[PDB]
DNA sequence: CGTCCAGTCTAC
DNA sequence: TAGACCTGGACGG
């Protein structure tokens, strides 16, 4: 997913697990070319953060429990189809890569990173992507001047809809982010990047973090839909550009759809 | 059946 | 930059 997804994921993991006590070991699937999670604690606590398109598990054994272990962190970026679910230990989903087991007592579950696509992957140790920028969501001002103090970068001469999926500088951005922050502002989706944000040293950049805040906000589960059908169709209601009947559509340099209405912009293919 | 479509990563 | 990495749903014949 997203920095919507991402975040909503990160707040499913702590709402999900805030009562739950896993044991054992991280189980990853056999075909999963990700690293195995070298981690085993008879009693262990999960919880999570997300920063952008990146979520962070903490794996916290309780006082102790056995094997001696310290806290352990992990990264996940999602790829295109990654996803947390908590399953019944028996019921495991199709593409569950990597699991977290609950310890007795009450009924067994699973804690599971699903990814069909298998684009999704995940590092030992809990630092975030070096050259990742701050969270759009979280760290809005950070962000902010991240972008406004390096204009003169290369990546702000390429046209506004590409820059704005560059995660050194939008960390959270995504497809259909890119098309309705554009929208609300009827930007040419080629216009050049660094004239839209040479003019302004609600904005472009504010907006970077107030349409995917308003995915957040929907509760449920952004573009996915985790928490119901009722929450997918909340999220396809909310979209007024990306994928929308009467919108136009062009391929950007690298082959993805970005959605507009009116006006490509000077840097059109 | 078949084609086409839906975010990094890294080899040229 | 262009192709690689994957699975499954939508749609065409």
């Amino acid at each position: 997913g997203q920095g919507p997804e991402l975040h909503l994921a990160s707040q499913f993991v702590n709402e999900a697990c805030r009562a739950l006590v896993f044991g054992g070991c991280v189980e990853k699937s056999s075909v999963s070319r990700n690293p195995e999670v070298p981690f085993e604690s008879s009693a262990y606590r999960i919880s999570a953060s997300a920063r952008g398109k990146e979520l962070r598990l903490i794996l916290s054994p309780l006082p102790g429990a056995q094997p001696q272990q310290e806290p352990l962190a992990l990264v996940f970026r999602f790829g295109m189809s990654g996803s947390f679910q908590l399953v019944p230990r028996e019921e495991l989903p199709r593409h569950a890569h990597l699991r977290f087991y609950t310890a007795p007592p009450g009924p067994r579950l699973a804690l599971c990173f699903v990814d069909i696509r298998r684009f999704g992957r995940w590092d030992l140790g809990g630092k975030w992507q070096p050259g990742r920028g701050p969270c759009v969501l979280q760290e809005y001002q950070q962000f902010r001047e991240n972008v406004l103090r390096n204009l003169a970068d290369k990546a702000f001469d390429r046209p506004i809809c590409e820059a704005l999926l560059d995660q050194r500088f939008f960390n959270g951005i995504g497809n259909y982010l890119r098309a309705e922050i554009l929208y609300r502002l009827k930007i040419p989706p080629f216009e050049k990047a660094r004239s839209v944000l040479e003019a302004l040293q609600p904005d472009l950049l504010e907006l970077c973090h107030s349409v995917p805040k308003e995915v957040v906000q929907l509760g449920g589960r952004g573009y996915g839909s985790e928490s119901g059908e009722e929450d997918f169709a909340a999220f396809r209601a909310w979209l007024r550009c990306y994928g929308m009947p009467g919108m136009s559509s062009l391929q950007d340099r690298h082959g993805r759809t970005i959605w507009f209405q009116g006006d490509p912009g000077p840097l059109a293919p």
